[PDB]
């Protein structure tokens, strides 16, 4: 046989749905005029805020949002469900075009709670890793700790995900698979890093003026990554969309409750590995089901394809 690099189109999405059932068609998120992706990696947070889901019960929110997403994928291609994984309200879905189904192997999913008592599932991460052709890929969906002052807990949450997430090994004599041990890592979710120092009315005003350079200079994720305390070697595209948190339900108004929570770029998509090229990075204002807005991104990722020759002598 022989081998070559081929670009396939990866969509990555993250959406914190605030414990709500889907009430809106998700084509605006998943298939907004773009070309049909080869792979869909769709992640959720706060799927179900009930006591029941928190204590590991099954939730109808799962099937509800799965169908919502299935129906939302690009109508020009037939998509195969590869894998679903959920811890409490953190759910990751992996689809691929039916063409590619035969070349997906070694699918493993795992979860890690980092919430109450540092081990429950109100916060944490879930991951699906797999081999597409001869490229190892791991997709991680995490919901890190809330609130401005808890940036150091968000750091630790990231650490625990990174050290506890262990995938199964076809060869038992080798060390278990960790997230790092992959050709391609996409990390998405409500990473929940807020705006430091600046006060609430400053932020909104700075957002109203669309100066996303000055606001970004005080973004906690940037800061911490700069201090090399989290996400070493990861990259993120330029943020050309306004903060994706926190809104009033059913509108584009900033949280008007008594908490009057400041805006933030809670919901992010980061990556690491070779031959990854980000084509877009967008939020989707139209969808008003949640107090967050959903965020998408499309990559051209170069996969190592091993194939058969045609008669060529
Ligand atoms: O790359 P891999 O390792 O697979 O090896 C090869 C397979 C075929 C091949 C094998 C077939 O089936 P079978 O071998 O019977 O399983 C085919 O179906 P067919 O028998 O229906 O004709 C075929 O026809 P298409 O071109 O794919 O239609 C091509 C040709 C190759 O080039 P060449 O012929 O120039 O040597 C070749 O490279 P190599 O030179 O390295 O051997
Ligand atoms: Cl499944």
């Amino acid at each position: 046989m022989y081998t070559y690099i081929q670009n396939f189109r990866f969509f990555a999405g993250t959406y914190n749905v605030n414990g709500q059932s889907p009430k809106e068609c998700l084509r605006l998120w998943l298939s907004n005029g773009i070309q049909a992706p080869d792979v869909y990696c769709v992640g959720f947070q706060e799927l179900d805020l009930s006591k029941e889901a928190f204590f590991f019960h099954d939730t109808p929110k799962e099937e509800e949002w799965f169908k919502a997403v299935s129906e939302g994928l690009h109508p020009d291609a037939k998509y195969a469900k590869v894998k679903l994984i959920r811890l409490v309200g953190i759910m990751l879905l992996l689809y691929v075009k039916q063409e590619h189904a035969a070349y997906i192997s070694e699918v493993e999913a795992e979860t890690v709670g980092t919430g109450i008592m540092g081990r429950m599932g109100n916060k944490g991460g879930v991951a699906i890793r797999f081999q597409f052709h001869n490229t190892s890929i791991c997709v991680v969906n995490s919901h890190l700790a809330a609130h401005i002052e808890e940036y150091e807990r968000r750091n630790q949450d990231y650490k625990d995900i990174c050290s506890r997430m262990q995938f199964c090994q076809p060869d038992p004599s080798l060390p278990p698979l960790t997230i790092s041990n992959h050709d391609v890592i996409l990390w998405l979710g409500d990473l929940n890093y807020r705006i430091e120092e600046l006060d609430v009315e400053k932020v909104k005003k700075l957002i109203e003026e669309k100066d996303f350079q000055m606001l970004y200079a005080y973004d906690q994720l940037k800061i911490q990554v700069a201090a090399k305390t989290v996400f070493e070697g990861f990259t993120e595209g330029e943020l050309t969309f306004q903060p994706t948190y926190k809104y009033d339900t059913g509108s584009d108004d900033w949280d008007t409750s008594e908490k009057c929570r400041a805006p933030a770029w809670c919901d992010r998509i980061l990556w690491k590995g070779k031959n990854i090229t980000q084509l877009s990075y967008q939020s989707h204002m139209a969808l008003k089901t949640s107090d967050h807005k959903p965020v998408s991104s499309v990559f051209d990722i170069g996969v190592r394809v091993v194939a058969h020759h045609h008669h060529h002598h």
